[PDB]
């Protein structure tokens, strides 16, 4: 479980289904994984795909013990026969490297009723199939496909972390019990519902009233006025291994670097880790974008160098884990990250390594309650 703590990573993002195979022509994921080996020696773990990101109907894997997904659901959830090697390929070189693999799953699936975008052809079919074959019982059909690819990457995946679990069919509690029954040594993160041992609320900082505090500005030169809450990692379910680390969304108007996240939820997590016990508390983890959107290469980057190299300094010192929202072009991280991954890691290698640049709030940055 250990791994997790004080290591930092970064995101390999692998398309899924008939996007695989479109995408496959004019993409080298392979190089994009021996990318990362070679130039970012002191990352520990990278996030990887089980699904396509943000789509539960397409799959980085074809061959399933359980069903023939092609000619029993629908041919466009899973790649070509030789493109489903790409994501073995890749975890192998990840592997070989000394580095974690963690998975993503979109557990909303076919059915798409959280964030999957919708698609009725894609609904129909995989209604049909779990009709005939599992009658009616979406939810034992959705584990049964993935226990499948679950099997397969067995050994492959040291962890997994499932999105849009507001939507999975059947209870999430069954689907994170059938991950355990294959594999019980995989680390699981699940974005929200079983994180907080708490309440079924998303966890903010609060005052001494119990109202949610609020950021006003984020500086003089704020370019987005919408204020917004301040999400809390310390987060300590009983059903998984390590915080998800979804900040607040981007959507709301939440930078990914937000000055908030340097004032309250780090410290609150880095002070949680100082007292980790692993019997009574979740390895704290952190996803920060490195964008205004988590996948666009196009969308603004919001750190620079000193920023980011101050983010995984106080989360690693801290015995915390940190990941980033890279984007990737053509199969291999998008170069203007790498160069900033690569700093990074530059003086992660020096001994000692370098001070990062104190955090200070930013000019004019305010809590509404300010
Ligand atoms: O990074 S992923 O896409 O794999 C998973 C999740 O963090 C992304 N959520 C956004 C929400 C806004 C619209 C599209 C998806
Ligand atoms: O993904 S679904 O819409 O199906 C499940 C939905 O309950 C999750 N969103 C809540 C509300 C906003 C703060 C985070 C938690
Ligand atoms: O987190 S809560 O549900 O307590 C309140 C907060 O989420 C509402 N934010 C919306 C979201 C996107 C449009 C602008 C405002
Ligand atoms: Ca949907
Ligand atoms: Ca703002």
């Amino acid at each position: 479980s250990k791994w997790l703590s004080g290591s930092w990573g970064v995101r390999l993002i692998v398309e899924g289904g008939v996007e695989l195979d479109k995408a496959s022509s004019y993409s080298d994921w392979v190089k994009g994984a021996q990318n990362i080996v070679d130039n970012l020696p002191t990352v520990g773990h990278v996030f990887t795909n089980f699904t396509h990101r943000a789509h539960g109907y397409w799959f980085t894997l074809r061959e399933n013990p359980y069903v023939d997904v092609a000619k029993e659901i629908h041919p466009e959830f899973v790649p070509s026969l030789e493109n489903e090697k790409i994501i073995l390929d890749v975890i192998d070189i990840l592997h070989k490297g000394g580095k974690k693999v963690i998975l993503y799953i979109a557990t909303d699936g076919p059915s798409a009723r959280s964030g999957t975008r919708n698609n009725a052809e894609y609904k129909a079919a995989w209604e049909n199939y779990y009709n005939a074959k599992f009658d009616g019982d979406e939810g034992l059909a959705y584990r049964t496909l993935c226990k499948g690819y679950i099997e397969r990457f067995k050994g492959l995946a040291d962890g997994y972390w499932l999105d849009h679990v507001g939507g999975i069919a059947g209870e999430l509690t069954d689907f994170i019990d059938m991950i355990r029954e294959v594999d019980p040594s995989v680390m699981i993160a699940s974005n929200g519902i079983v994180e907080n041992e708490s309440s079924n609320k998303s966890k903010y900082f609060k005052d001494e009233n119990g109202d949610d505090l609020e950021v006003d500005s984020d500086g003089t030169n704020d370019p987005d006025g919408r204020k917004y809450k301040i999400r809390s990692f310390n987060l300590n379910g009983s059903y998984v291994d390590f915080t998800s680390g979804h900040p607040t969304p981007l959507a709301w108007g939440a930078p990914p670097n937000s000055w908030a996240y340097e004032e309250f939820t780090f410290p609150e997590i880095v002070d949680a880790m100082a007292s980790y016990d692993p019997v009574k508390h979740t390895i704290k983890h952190a996803w920060m974008p490195m964008r205004m959107k988590w996948t666009s290469p196009r969308a603004n980057l919001m750190f620079d160098v000193e920023q980011a190299y101050r983010f995984v300094r106080t989360l690693t010192d801290g015995g915390c884990a940190i990941t980033w929202g890279n984007t990737q072009t053509n199969g291999s991280m998008t170069k203007e990250e790498m160069d900033i991954m690569k700093e990074v890691d530059r003086r992660l290698r020096m001994r000692p390594m370098p001070d990062y640049i104190p955090y200070k709030r930013p000019a004019g940055a305010k809590l509404v309650g300010e």
